[PDB]
DNA sequence: TAAAGTGTGGAGTAAGTGTGGAGA
DNA sequence: TTCTCCACACTTACTCCACACTTTA
DNA sequence: TAAAGTGTGGAGTAAGTGTGGAGA
DNA sequence: TTCTCCACACTTACTCCACACTTTA
């Protein structure tokens, strides 16, 4: 599964950048391979809270982990991806 | 398109299928199967199916909400799904 | 014109012939679209009505309003409520 | 996808596109986005200003504060040569083109 | 530390940028291209040119011109890379 | 690439292999490159917070973790030298 | 055996229907 | 006026809880 | 000419980011 | 512990309103 230079493997459990290997947390990695299907969707805190974590949390805390994993791809020098849509959520990619 | 191992919800039209036929089930049934298909293997808190799929009443009424949901499962000879996990809550399907 | 088992868009004619009004007719255009879909009243109200300031409760009335007239051309079961959710124009079959 | 006569919206993504023979995104407000998604719906009805505060603003503001963010909208529509649309209906509210 | 009108290329770290300061993710093609042609910013270069100058049929030649216009026009800068039929391309009019 | 006995770093990708298999390494831990060039050397807590780790048992820690992962698939690597610090070996 | 979960069944009440009527 | 909207009571059926049976450590 | 609408600009404030740290 | 979540301050940019100009009957 295959987007833009981020590679997923899902069997088993890898994330690659165009190839070093991320490490990333469990949450991390649900919320990468969760929106790099519709890569251009907005994804609201909730959808991501239901799909990639745990609660019942605070929608805050989806913003912390978005933070975490965008950290790791800009240290593979990948900027510019998980934009926030202000009041709504995040993106993978805008057009 | 929400689809896992013989079950289909289409959001659009608040259906959900078995694969082998429409399900007729009730708002609070049709939120917990669309809540915990996102997240099939996960263990759901009785707190989480109340907050996300149901008034703050009592814990023992989510269980009537998901006994209910199962019955119709199994009358489309679907047995294995929603697994309780003693003293935390419930499961859609074992890993 | 757009068709839907057994209901016929330049004219602004309704198939006979039924005497609808304009927010009626909007209702039945806007729906026969994805006849299986489930809309919410907000939905209905922008779409098809002035005042979206109204009450949700008056989407209901140009809706029941509709409907009988439906009924006396012989057609029963269509504009199905979906409890807590809205309306929908038909209900999908179980195959 | 809504459309209607040259400006597509893509609810999924949150964007709204203008069309000659390519799509041009425009970079609007979660407001601005919220009016012309509402718009969009019945074209040619006027709404009034109570109506666009309460489904694009969410405030009991003033109405002129729905005028300041139509003129937002309408400015950024006319740097992509379209200049037809937003018509004030004087006295009662806003319209998406005659 | 070359430098047009928004697109700075440091030669020490092969780094090219573009409202501060976007680093670009290029290939090494996509590099000297942009390199290349930054120089002599409005000349046509031909297909020939850029082959024998950034690659080491012709759609390849075109098609690393695109891979890196898309790159370009993800961080706001467009019409740049225009083709001139027949000949081959142009940065800047 | 640095190679020592069964063990690959590969210093491009910023990756470590077992020769039989690719490591899930943090940052921290992958900074086994800084011990790699002197297997047997005998590195203190001091040198290895000041080079890979940007009280005392927290040093320890991060190598048992490493030594875990090791382990997990390689056995008798990285032996503690008491009061000191540590060694590949 | 306690501890916890399942499942049928019914009373209350949430939610929707539709007649009627006031305002433009 | 008609049509749009709202009001008021009618009407429907789902949600919740009760009580007993069954399953699990 | 009144009346109403447009549009630039600025003050206050939502909303998002990311470091840091407590709990399992 | 690590990871998950939450808190706090930093930072960004949108909303709202003001004031004057412009447009309409």
């Amino acid at each position: 599964k295959l987007y833009k230079n981020i590679e997923i493997d899902t069997d088993t459990h890898s994330v690659y950048i165009h190839k070093i290997l991320l490490n990333l947390t469990l949450t991390e990695y649900k919320i990468i391979s969760f929106m790099i299907d519709q890569p251009h969707k907005v994804f609201t805190r909730g959808e991501l809270m239901n799909h990639c974590m745990n609660s019942d949390a605070l929608e805050r805390t989806v913003d912390s982990h978005v933070s975490k994993l965008r950290k790791k791809l800009e240290e593979q020098g990948i900027f510019q991806m998980l934009i926030n849509v202000r009041g709504v959520g995040y993106r993978l990619d805008n057009p």
